């Protein structure tokens, strides 16, 4: 079945995301870390990014795939929120933010950048990382 | 009109099955025409996608063609994203399927390049209108800022659970913090 193959690809895509956030972030401001995490998406293999978006499109017309993506996005956002709480205790970001919602909106900005066909060209401009820095630092402070 | 009935049937078949699995044959049966009538209006599946992209582009341009008055520009952008989470879900699914097809089809990638450029040009014009009114910082790169705002919009558009997230007050407040941060 097609759903079984998609589920295996989702776990592999999820694993690349978990590698960014599974460990405590030492010696790096969380705003600087989130900026580099989203900017580095533009340099991953394009066919790998295209496969993520193809599965995202399938999930919007396939309830079984939508359930797999709900689990994938839940898993990623819980780890991002944990690193967010670490930054709050270290005094790096505001202790008043809604970490669950903030992680979800950061993940949506992530997939919006991931799906941009011209993201690699935009990343060559200095205003690309600065604009992301202003968006990311804005919601975290 | 026959061209509209074709597009409506194509939007239904494309959204439910995707670009690859959709057939021109099934589109013909949906609106009760022959393949020759369909070919006369749209010669290929890519020609259909081109017309659908223009329909979606016009919905975006409908939000930014006229000047924004009575509401702050930051809140207008946030309201536009919030309202998008309430649109027909099959319509959102088609936008993402076209974006997915554009990453594997250079014909569609060229169409999306024109659509996204046209949208950011209108958003940037409203950005300059907001700069003259003192609502936005005057020192922003309007071109890059518009594209990043469009990417955040498509990320929310592609979130299957976006309408559930919109039920909470922290959703719009988080968007205001993001959009207010870059502007
Ligand atoms: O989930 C995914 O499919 C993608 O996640 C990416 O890592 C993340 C970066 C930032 C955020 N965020 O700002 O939320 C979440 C995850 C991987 O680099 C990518 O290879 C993978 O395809
Ligand atoms: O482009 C598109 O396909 C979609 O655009 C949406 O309108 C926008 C809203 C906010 C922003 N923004 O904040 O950059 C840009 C455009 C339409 O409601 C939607 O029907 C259409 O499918």
């Amino acid at each position: 079945s097609k759903e079984a193959l998609i589920q295996a690809i989702i776990l592999q895509d999820q694993e690349r995301a978990l590698a960014r956030f599974r460990e405590p972030i030492e010696g790096i401001h969380f705003v600087d870390y989130m900026v580099e995490s989203i900017v580095s998406l533009t340099h991953e293999a394009f066919g790998q990014r295209a496969l993520v978006v193809e599965i995202m499109a399938e999930g919007m017309r396939n309830p079984q795939v939508a359930a797999m993506l709900k689990n994938k996005h839940m898993t990623i956002t819980e780890f991002v929120a944990q690193r967010m709480r670490d930054a709050q205790q270290k005094g790096e970001i505001s202790p008043d933010i809604n970490t669950a919602m903030t992680s979800r909106l950061l993940l949506d900005l992530t997939y919006g950048v991931l799906a941009d066909i011209e993201a690699e060209d935009l990343a060559r401009e200095a205003s690309f990382a600065q604009g992301l820095r202003a968006m990311i630092g804005g919601i975290l402070t």
